[PDB]
């Protein structure tokens, strides 16, 4: 199937990549709670005008605490320990470790978290739902390509990555259309406002990018590398866990704050 259950039948797990990697997976959907909690009990922070924003966050929240719970489960339940070798091993009396749940999470969210910044900035030149279509459409092709290709991880290198770029070619519209609404959106804000949207700008460049480094990091040291190993797959999910919480829980609080600001007239 994939890379990690690839690792999981050949080479096994030993107890620390196993371990961590739960660790780091729980700690992921452990935080969308807590944002779920915070993204509701700020409502009352934002002007009426803004805060379809805050219910787009909690939308999200919901959405990613259920499905990366699943993830999470998925992890642990798809190895078992081998006292004989002394490594975890994907075990064939299980459902295999399965990606799936977190494609659909960014599927669903893709939409919510790119509508949600023209709630908290206003167009200049540009017509919002000629905005909101283009980042409808290429962020669910990004998605699903990403998805496409992920399934030749390990069989069909080749597809993997023409699938991987051809996710990329969207995910680029997606960053011309976004800096072009950060521009028009700093037009007619606060120096404080347009100082809080370029650092909306800046979070959601890394955090955005992230997701392809944690889509090649098996192969980022060649065929046979350092990272072609149980490395990959912790730092693999290390980064993915990184960019949830920088995607969906900061750029929320970011524009929060924005829209704070916003009510200073
Ligand atoms: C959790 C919320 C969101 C919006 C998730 C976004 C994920 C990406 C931008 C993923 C992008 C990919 C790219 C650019 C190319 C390889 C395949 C990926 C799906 C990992
Ligand atoms: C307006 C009250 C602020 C709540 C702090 C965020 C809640 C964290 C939940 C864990
Ligand atoms: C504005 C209020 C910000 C409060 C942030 C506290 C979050 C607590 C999270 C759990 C630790
Ligand atoms: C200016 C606002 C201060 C930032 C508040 C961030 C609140 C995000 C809530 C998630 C943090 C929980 C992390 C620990 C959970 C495990
Ligand atoms: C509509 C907002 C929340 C979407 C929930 C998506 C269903 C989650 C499925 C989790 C179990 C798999
Ligand atoms: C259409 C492609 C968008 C992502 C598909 C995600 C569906 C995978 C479901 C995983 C659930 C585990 C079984
Ligand atoms: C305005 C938000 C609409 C998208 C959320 C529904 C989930 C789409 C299916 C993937
Ligand atoms: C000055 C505004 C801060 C932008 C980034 C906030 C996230 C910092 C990580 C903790
Ligand atoms: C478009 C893909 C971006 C990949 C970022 C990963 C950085 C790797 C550095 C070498
Ligand atoms: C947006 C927050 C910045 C995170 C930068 C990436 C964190 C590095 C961890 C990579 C582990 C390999
Ligand atoms: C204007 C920006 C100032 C507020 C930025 C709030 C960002 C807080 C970052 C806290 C990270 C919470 C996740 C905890 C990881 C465990």
């Amino acid at each position: 199937a994939n890379f990690e259950n690839f690792i999981g039948a050949t080479e096994g797990f030993s107890e620390i990549a196993y371990q961590f990697t739960s660790h780091i997976l729980t700690l992921g959907y452990a935080v969308m709670l807590a944002g779920l909690l915070y993204f509701i009990l700020t409502i009352k922070n934002v002007d009426k005008k803004f805060q379809m924003s805050n219910i787009l966050s909690a939308v999200v929240m919901v959405s990613a605490f259920l499905l990366l719970y699943a993830q999470a489960q998925n992890w642990t339940s798809s190895f078992t320990f081998n006292e004989e070798v002394g490594r975890y091993f994907l075990d064939p009396s299980g459902d295999l470790f399965n990606n799936g749940y977190r494609y659909l999470n960014w599927l669903i969210d893709v939409p919510m978290l790119l509508f949600q910044i023209l709630f908290v900035v206003s167009l200049t030149t540009s017509k919002f739902s000629s905005v909101r279509n283009q980042f409808w459409f290429s962020g669910a092709m990004m998605i699903i390509t990403g998805y496409i290709g992920q399934f030749y991880e390990v069989s069909n290198l080749t597809a993997f990555l023409v699938w991987g770029a051809i996710s990329s070619a969207f995910f680029f519209h997606i960053l011309w259309v976004m800096k072009k609404v950060i521009n028009e959106g700093k037009e007619g804000i606060s120096p404080a406002g347009q100082k809080i949207l370029s650092n909306i700008w800046i979070l959601f460049l890394i955090s955005w990018t992230l997701y392809p480094g944690a889509y090649l990091m098996p192969y980022l040291t060649g065929v046979d590398g350092f990272l072609y190993s149980e490395d990959g797959v912790m730092a693999r999910q290390l980064v993915y866990t990184i960019a949830d919480v920088s995607s969906k829980v900061i750029y929320g609080v970011l524009l929060g704050n924005l829209a704070i600001t916003l009510s200073k007239n």
